[PDB]
């Protein structure tokens, strides 16, 4: 027992649900570590936003370039029948939004356009890959914009990231080892400052709980698999300290509802382990 009987505890919960569940918790300030189902390849959907944002951010830094520069976005970038509050925003396109407003349509309210428009700017998808691969984080595979993904239904599965690799990524993130100090408060308050999933990391956590996360959706084909329902991010424990935590439903024949219920379980039955010092 102890953090086993943890992870005993999460496997007995996963047994009779339909779908391939992977996890990975890292404690930020204390070494904890926890893996569930981890040689597995997952697919990311929009939680590959957070990698992007980072590739952005970073470029912004490197090459001292505010975040409140503007750049053009053309009409026929702003795509329709896509998540899009930025298109919805302006329909009609060629305007100068700043980076620091398409930034946050991108990772707080997982603006499709928003995230291709930023794959532009850092120089593509491969660009994005080699930042991450760069910082010493291995598997991570990001191949696909948001647009090569909405066609044909296979592309999503190649952004994918094993968990481990994830919270690998966001405790390097929180403890500023990525980021300039101005670049990291404003990607965590963008983080934070998210009403996407509720229900998952959020849905049964004490109210208050501070939770800087980014969601990732998929649809359901016809017959019934969800390819991708997740939701990563660093959570604060009463105590004051964090964790980051991942949680990946891959190709789950459930109800909605349940894939949720699942992110929401098992982040609360970690939360309760932790809190118990
Ligand atoms: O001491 C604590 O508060 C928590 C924690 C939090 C993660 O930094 O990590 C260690 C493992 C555990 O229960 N401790
Ligand atoms: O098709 C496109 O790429 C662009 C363009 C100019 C081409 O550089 O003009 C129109 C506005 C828009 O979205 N289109
Ligand atoms: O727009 C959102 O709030 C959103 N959230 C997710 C992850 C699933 O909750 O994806 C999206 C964009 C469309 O899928
Ligand atoms: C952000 O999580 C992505 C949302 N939509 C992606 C798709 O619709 C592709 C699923 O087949
Ligand atoms: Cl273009
Ligand atoms: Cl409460
Ligand atoms: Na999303």
């Amino acid at each position: 027992k102890g953090t086993d009987s943890l992870k005993s505890s999460i496997e007995k919960y996963l047994k009779d649900k339909k779908a391939k569940v992977g996890v990975a918790v890292l404690g930020i300030e204390d070494n904890f570590k926890l893996n569930v189902n981890e040689k597995h390849h997952y697919p990311m959907q929009s939680t590959y936003k957070f990698h992007l944002a980072l590739a952005v951010l970073d470029k912004l830094d490197k090459e001292n370039i505010s975040i409140d520069k503007k750049l053009f976005v053309k009409k026929s970038e702003l795509l329709p029948n896509t998540w899009s509050p930025l298109r919805d925003k302006y329909p009609d396109g060629n305007v100068d939004l700043s980076i620091s407003e398409i930034l946050k349509a991108t990772v707080s309210r997982s603006d499709n356009n928003g995230c291709d428009i930023l794959f532009r700017f850092v120089g593509g998808t491969n660009k994005v890959h080699n930042f991450i691969s760069k910082l010493g984080v291995k598997n991570i595979s990001i191949k696909a914009t948001e647009e090569e993904m909405h066609k044909a239904w296979n592309v999503q599965y190649t952004n994918w990231t094993t968990p481990d690799a994830t919270v690998q990524l966001l405790k390097k993130f929180y403890k500023n080892e990525i980021l300039s100090k101005n670049s990291y408060d404003y990607l965590l308050n963008t983080m934070i400052e998210t009403t996407t999933g509720p229900k998952r990391l959020k849905g049964l956590l004490p109210d208050g709980t501070v939770v800087a996360h980014k969601t990732g959706s998929s649809d359901t084909n016809d017959k019934g698999i969800t390819a991708a329902t997740n939701d990563i991010g660093i959570i604060t424990l009463p105590n004051g300290k964090h964790f980051a935590i991942a949680v990946y439903v891959s190709d789950s024949s459930e109800k909605s509802d349940v894939n949720e219920k699942i992110i929401a379980e098992i982040c609360k039955s970690v939360w309760d382990y932790l809190v118990k010092d």
